RNA sequence: GGCCCGGGGCGGUUCGAUUCCGCCCUGGGCCAGC
C-alpha cells in the first residue's frame, strides 16, 4: 500500500506480456523481410523501436528515408507503391502529407515517407524531424522504458495522454523526455507537483527555469515546445493529480474510470435541485476528421458561451459531445428568464450635443437621471437563453467554425428539459456540473 | 481546420466605435496528424 508496492503492481498493467510482445516480434521480422526483398531503405521508430509502447497499444512504425533531393510527390507515390507492396492490408491516410496504415501477421503498421537528412535545419515536414527524435531517444532511455510506461499508463487512465486535438494532453515524446530527464516516473510524479504554468524544462541543458509559457524545449530544435499543445487546465490536472498520487498511492491512478452512468430521472431532478437553465445545441456531425472537429467544436461552444455572458444570462460553464450522428454543444446558466426591459448607459448631462440625440430616439419608457448622467430603458428581443442562443446561432453560424458552422446554418436545435436528458449527453452533463458519488 | 501577431476595405449596433457584434480581401508566426 506504499509507493514502491503500487508502481509493482501497476507495471502488470502497463508492461506488455510475452504474446503481445512475441506476436509485435513476429511481425517486425516479418516486415524487415519484406523490405529487404525489396532492398529498401527504412528505419523502425517509434514506442515500439524502443519498447516504449503501453500495454495494449502495440503498433510499427516504419520510416522511409528518402534522399533529400526528391520532390515530394516522389515520397508520397513510391511510398505508396512499397507499403503497397510490403502490408497483408494497406490504406491510406493523411497527416501533413499522405502516407500508408496496414496490418503485418496481426499488427498495425504505419509506413511513412520522409527525407533522409544530416542535421536537424533542412526539415521540410514534421515527419522528417521524427527519425532525429528517435535517435536522439534510443541512447537516453535505454534501460528505463518501464518508466515511460507506467508514466503513458497514469496520463491515459487519467484522460490526458494524447496531444491531439481531442485530449490536449501529453504526447508519447513528451513522456520519454520527460524520463530521461527525471530519471523516472515517481521522479517526474515527484517533481512535477512543483510544476507551474510558467516552467519551462529544457532537456538538452539538463535545466529548468522560469518562462512564459510552460515549454518542454526539443533537444532536437531549441525553438520547438514539445508540450505546445499540452492545454492550460490539463497541465493543472496533472499537477493536482501528482500531488494527490504522492499523498496517497493507489493502483486506482492507472485504471481507466468507469462510465459510472446515472439514471436520466435523477439527473433532471439534480438540475431541479439548481434551478439552472440546461440546454445543449444539436446539429450534424461534419464529416471530418478529429482533429478538425474539436478545435472546431471548442470555438463554436467559446463563442456561445461568449453571447451568453455578454447577455447576461450568467453561464456556468459549456461542454460538448461528438457522436457518429451529432454534435452537442452543452450549455448551463443561472438565469432561466430576465426581465425584457434592460438599462442603457448614456452621456453625461452636460453633453448636450449627444444628450440630444439619445434623447431623439422613441422609446416606450423615457429616459432619466442618475448620478449625473441619463440613462434609458430598452427592451430585448429575448428573455431566456435558449431563445438567446437560437437567435445567436441562426445569424451567426459562420463564426463557429468553418465546418461546424457550415452544418450549423443548414440545420440545428435547442434541447432542454426531459427530451435532453434523453441524448447521448448524460456523462458530459454530469463532468459539468460536478455532479458526484 | 484551430490558435497568436499585423495590414486594406466594409455591414450592424450605439449619444458616441480604432474601442462592442460581425463580414470580405490580405502579410507572417504556430499547433494536431506520426
Amino acid at each position: 500500500m506504499k509507493v514502491e508496492e503500487i508502481l509493482e503492481k501497476a507495471l502488470e498493467l502497463v508492461i506488455p506480456d510475452e504474446e503481445e510482445v512475441r506476436k509485435g516480434r513476429e511481425a517486425e521480422e516479418e516486415l524487415r523481410r519484406r523490405l529487404d526483398e525489396l532492398g529498401v531503405e527504412y528505419v523502425f521508430v517509434g514506442s515500439y523501436a524502443r519498447n516504449t509502447w503501453l500495454k495494449g497499444s502495440l503498433e510499427i512504425d516504419v520510416f522511409l528515408l528518402f534522399p533529400e533531393e526528391f520532390s515530394k510527390e516522389e515520397l508520397r507515390e513510391r511510398g505508396l507503391e512499397i507499403g503497397k507492396a510490403v502490408l497483408d492490408s494497406y490504406e491510406i491516410r493523411y497527416a501533413e502529407h499522405p502516407y500508408v496504415h496496414g496490418v503485418v501477421k496481426g499488427v498495425e503498421v504505419d509506413v511513412v515517407p520522409c527525407y533522409k537528412l544530416k542535421e536537424p535545419k533542412n526539415i521540410k515536414s514534421a515527419v522528417d524531424r521524427t527519425p532525429f527524435h528517435h535517435k536522439w531517444l534510443e541512447g537516453r532511455i535505454k534501460g528505463k522504458e518501464n518508466e515511460v510506461r507506467l508514466l503513458k499508463g497514469f496520463l491515459k487512465a487519467n484522460g490526458i495522454y494524447g496531444a491531439e486535438y481531442k485530449v490536449r494532453g501529453f504526447s508519447g515524446y513528451l513522456c520519454e523526455l520527460l524520463i530521461v530527464f527525471y530519471g523516472s516516473f515517481l521522479e517526474t510524479v515527484k517533481n512535477a507537483r512543483r510544476w507551474t504554468r510558467r516552467t519551462v524544462i529544457d532537456v538538452a541543458k539538463g535545466e529548468v527555469r522560469k518562462g512564459e509559457e510552460f515549454f518542454v524545449v526539443d533537444p532536437v530544435d531549441e525553438k520547438r515546445n514539445v508540450a505546445a499543445n499540452l492545454s492550460l487546465d490539463n497541465l493543472a490536472r496533472f499537477v493536482h493529480l501528482c500531488r494527490e498520487f504522492m499523498e496517497a498511492p493507489s493502483l486506482g491512478f492507472f485504471k481507466p474510470k468507469h462510465p459510472l452512468e446515472i439514471e436520466p430521472e435523477r439527473l433532471r431532478k439534480i438540475v431541479e435541485e439548481r434551478g439552472t437553465a440546461v440546454f445543449a445545441v444539436k446539429f450534424r456531425k461534419p464529416d471530418i476528421v478529429d482533429d478538425n472537429l474539436y478545435p472546431q467544436l471548442e470555438r463554436a461552444s467559446r463563442k456561445i458561451f461568449e453571447f451568453l455572458e455578454r447577455e447576461n444570462f450568467m453561464p456556468l460553464r459549456s461542454a460538448f459531445k461528438a457522436s457518429e450522428e451529432f454534435c452537442y454543444l452543452l450549455f448551463e446558466c443561472q438565469i432561466k428568464e430576465i426581465s425584457r426591459v434592460f438599462r442603457r448607459m448614456g452621456p453625461q448631462f452636460e453633453d448636450e450635443r449627444n444628450v440630444k440625440k439619445f434623447l431623439s430616439r422613441n422609446r416606450a419608457f423615457r429616459p432619466f437621471i442618475e448620478n449625473g448622467r441619463w440613462w434609458a430603458f430598452e427592451m430585448r428581443k429575448f428573455t431566456t437563453p435558449e431563445e438567446g442562443v437560437r437567435s445567436y446561432a441562426s445569424t451567426h453560424w459562420h463564426t463557429l467554425g468553418k465546418n461546424v458552422g457550415e452544418s450549423i446554418r443548414e440545420y440545428f436545435e435547442i434541447i432542454s428539459g426531459e427530451k435532453l436528458f434523453k441524448e447521448p449527453v448524460t456523462a458530459e452533463l454530469c463532468e459539468m456540473m460536478g455532479v458526484k458519488d
